[PDB]
């Protein structure tokens, strides 16, 4: 359980959709964080993969700010303290918005993975997984937006995928964190995207999975790294 409280591009702050605080108001301000409902600081599970939940998690809606990013730069994103029980991938997926994020249908959104990492090491099983990697930078993630793509507006869906209950059917727990980006630089490439409700099926192999004994490897979900 946890969430995306800030985002540093360029030597800022931008401020999270802090799901703890603005439900709780009729008038809440603007971000370019995603609004979502979920207030447990919860998950979607494999139920939800072919809701409109899994795009942006659950009852979400675009932020009204977009965050410009230098070519190539970097957006790290700062979560609350990440459980170690909470072991899984970290994954990470660009739309493009063709307009402004603001206005964007999200069940239209086509995503293209840019980055994954999952099981690091297995030495001592359950092992250490990105989730790891995430805590030992004290509960930050570091993307690098490629260059090799067509500049624009973009949804960057950001994800922790737990897998401590993910033995069981519907059991592995979805983390997705949407923010609004603008990305600029010369690039040209327009890949080849994935409806958010066809990243994932409840019964994928690094979905519906035993963490707990050895692991000879880990399939990380989703479609294919763009590699460009
Ligand atoms: C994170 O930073 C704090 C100090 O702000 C430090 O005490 C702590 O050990 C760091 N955590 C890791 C895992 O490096
Ligand atoms: O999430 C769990 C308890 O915190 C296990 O399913
Ligand atoms: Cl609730
Ligand atoms: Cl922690
Ligand atoms: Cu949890």
């Amino acid at each position: 359980h946890g969430f995306v409280q800030n985002i540093v591009i360029d030597g800022k702050n931008y401020g999270g959709y802090l799901v703890n605080q603005y439900p709780y108001m009729s008038n809440p301000p603007e971000v370019i964080a995603w609004s979502t409902t979920a207030t447990d600081l919860g998950f979607v599970d494999g139920t939800g993969y072919q809701t409109p939940d899994i795009i942006c998690h659950r009852g979400a809606k675009p932020g009204a700010l977009t965050a410009p990013v230098s070519p190539g730069g970097t957006v790290e994103l700062q979560w609350t303290p990440w459980p170690d029980s909470h072991h899984g991938p970290v994954i990470n997926y660009l739309a493009p918005c063709n307009g402004d994020c603001s206005t964007v249908d999200k069940t239209q959104l086509e995503f293209f993975k840019i980055a994954e990492s999952g099981l690091i090491n297995d030495d001592n099983p359950p092992g250490i997984w990105a989730s790891d990697n995430l805590i030992a930078a004290n509960n930050s993630w570091t993307v690098t937006i490629p260059t090799t793509i067509a500049p624009g507006n973009y949804v960057l869906r950001h994800e922790i995928i737990a897998l401590h209950s993910a033995q069981n059917q519907d059991g592995a727990q979805n983390y997705p964190q949407c923010i609004n980006l603008q990305v600029t630089g010369g690039g040209s490439d327009n890949p080849a995207g994935t409806l958010g409700t066809a990243l994932y099926h409840d019964t994928d192999p690094g979905i519906l999975i035993n963490i707990y004994q050895k692991l000879s490897s880990y399939i990380i979900p989703g479609p294919p790294l763009y590699t460009g």
